C-alpha cells in the first residue's frame, strides 16, 4: 500500500483505491495502472520534473529503502496477477529489487522528488509507475 500526496491530490494505485477515492476521482488509467483522487487537506511531497534513471525506492516487505537504477518510461508486457490480466502496462520503469504484491505504492524518489509508485513485481524485479509526465498534479 501507499499514495503520493501532493497539492489537494492523492495518486494511488488504481487496483488499490478505495471507495472514497473513486467518489472524489480526478482521474484513472488502467493501462497505467494510476488513479489520482482529490483531498481536503494539502500534502507534503513533491514531484520530479527530470529525466533521472537512478533514485530510490520503499520496500515495505523489507522495511527498508533501496537505492536503484531504472529504466526509462516505456510499454512492458506484464505477466497475469490477481488484478489484472497479462497485458501491456504503460509509463513502466523496471529496476533490479525485492517486491511483493503488497509493496505497491511505495514511492521511488530522485534528488528532484517523487518519480513514481511500485506498481508490478517478480523474480528480483520492481516496476515503477511514472509520475513525471503529470503536469498537471502541480496545479489547483
Ligand atoms: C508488486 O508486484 C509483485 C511483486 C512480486 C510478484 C511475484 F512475482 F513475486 F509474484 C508479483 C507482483 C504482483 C504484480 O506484479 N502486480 C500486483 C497487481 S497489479 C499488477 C500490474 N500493475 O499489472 C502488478
Ligand atoms: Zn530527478
Amino acid at each position: 500500500s501507499g499514495a503520493i500526496y501532493v497539492g489537494n491530490y492523492r495518486v494511488v494505485n488504481r487496483h488499490l483505491a478505495t471507495h472514497n477515492d473513486w467518489a472524489n476521482l480526478v482521474w484513472e488509467d488502467s493501462s497505467r495502472d494510476l488513479l489520482v483522487s482529490s483531498t481536503t487537506a494539502q500534502g507534503c511531497d513533491t514531484i520530479a520534473r527530470c529525466d533521472c534513471q537512478t533514485g530510490v525506492y520503499y520496500c515495505s516487505s523489507r522495511r527498508k529503502h533501496y537505492p536503484v537504477s531504472f529504466s526509462k518510461p516505456s510499454l512492458i508486457f506484464v505477466e497475469a496477477s490477481e488484478y489484472y490480466p497479462a497485458r501491456y502496462q504503460s509509463h513502466l520503469m523496471l529496476a533490479v529489487g525485492h517486491s511483493e504484491p503488497g509493496d505497491c505504492g511505495g514511492i521511488l524518489r530522485c534528488q528532484h522528488g517523487v518519480v513514481g509508485i511500485v506498481s508490478t513485481g517478480g523474480n528480483g524485479l520492481v516496476g515503477f509507475a511514472d509520475v513525471r509526465d503529470l503536469l498537471w498534479l502541480d496545479e489547483e
